[PDB]
């Protein structure tokens, strides 16, 4: 079906110029057009599956990005810009401000090599500051990744590191906004405990305890270990493995919490069912060790970088470092100058 319309070259809403495909996902496309209502002017337009579940998730993000395009007009707190939707060939279409690339990408293209550590800086105090915005305003976000950050520009120039004898890539700006508002949700709404598919999920999701706005802190902080080594510290798609890498890199779950679930196949007695000697446990042990072992550096800056990680990665929701707190860790002094 969407192939049949999402080429280049083909015309949507008698305005939009397909150039090019951006990026895909489970949700659809993202193509760059060409828009002759405008000028000419170069816009993202995301073209959304004709499946149930994605054009429901589309109409709510509609909604949510109306109320915070008009309660920040501006762009301050660095929320993407929408600047229509519409309908094609029973495809929902939303029109966004053409950006850069996604930061997951900027990784891929760069050979999966880290950021460096001032800009890591910088575009941790702009998604922390972006997303407690949301926060204010009663809502969590819900599916925050290295995909759904964006760089306002992601151009680059270009050297021989003779320290890994290989090419390498450096961002001339670091500015980023979030995107993806299809999960978010309101206070006032039903919180479904059932939450689809990603690595960046907190221990109250996973374990049905009912979540909230922590639940984002908990995502920064995995996205903020991925910028620093280049690679996710949760590589698995099975809810038991990943509780068992959690307790490798940051010891045992607490008592409480595995009482309260509801999700009893995980536990015997009150620990990780979890065989540490079969083939995917040995894989674990080899792949995950505590948290402070994959510092790359015990300089100072480093070791700040790691105590807010740590603190973002608090297992219970209701002592993790909340994103007002984080905007006064001193990892963000040197910011302040
Ligand atoms: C898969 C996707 C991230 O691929 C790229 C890859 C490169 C650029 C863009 C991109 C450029 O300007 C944009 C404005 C909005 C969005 C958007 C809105 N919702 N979602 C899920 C993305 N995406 C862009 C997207």
């Amino acid at each position: 079906s969407m192939h049949l319309i999402c080429q280049s070259g083909d015309v949507l809403s008698a305005r939009y110029e397909i150039v090019d495909t951006l990026g895909e996902g489970a949700f659809g496309k993202v193509v760059e057009c060409i828009d002759h209502k405008a000028g000419g002017r170069h816009v993202a337009v995301k073209i959304v599956k004709n499946v149930d579940r994605y054009c429901e998730a589309a109409r709510s993000e509609i909604q949510v990005l109306e109320h915070l395009n008009t309660t920040d007009p501006n762009s301050t707190f660095r929320c993407v810009q929408m600047l229509e939707w519409f309908e094609h060939h029973g495809h929902i279409c939303i029109v966004f401000e053409l950006l850069g690339l996604s930061t997951y990408d900027f990784i891929k293209e760069n050979g999966f090599l880290p950021f460096r550590l001032d800009h890591i800086r910088k575009m941790a105090y702009q998604i922390c500051k972006s997303v407690n915005f949301l926060h204010s305003n009663k809502l969590t976000h819900t599916d925050l990744k290295p995909e759904n950050i964006l760089f306002v520009q992601s151009d680059y120039t270009e050297a021989y590191n003779p320290k890994i004898k290989r090419d390498e890539r450096t961002l001339i700006n670091p500015d980023i906004k979030v995107v993806d508002f299809g999960s978010a949700t309101y206070d006032d709404e039903h919180h479904s405990t059932l939450v689809s598919t990603r690595h960046y999920r907190a221990p109250e999701v996973i374990l049905a305890l009912g979540w909230s706005q922590p639940c984002d802190v908990w995502s920064i902080g995995c996205i903020l270990i991925e910028y620093y080594l280049g690679f996710t510290v949760f590589p698995t798609h099975d809810s038991k493995e990943h509780l068992a890498m959690m307790e490798r890199i940051l010891g045992p779950l607490p008592k409480h919490m595995i009482q309260k679930t509801r999700k009893r196949k995980y536990f015997h007695h009150d620990r990780l069912d979890w065989d540490e000697h079969s083939s995917a446990g040995r894989y674990v042990s080899r792949a995950c060790k505590p948290l402070k072992e994959f510092m790359l550096s015990q300089d100072v800056e480093h070791e700040r970088l790691f105590d807010l990680i740590q603190k973002m990665l608090e297992y219970d929701p209701a002592k993790r470092i909340t994103l007002r707190e984080a905007l006064k860790h001193p990892f963000f002094d040197l910011l302040k100058k």
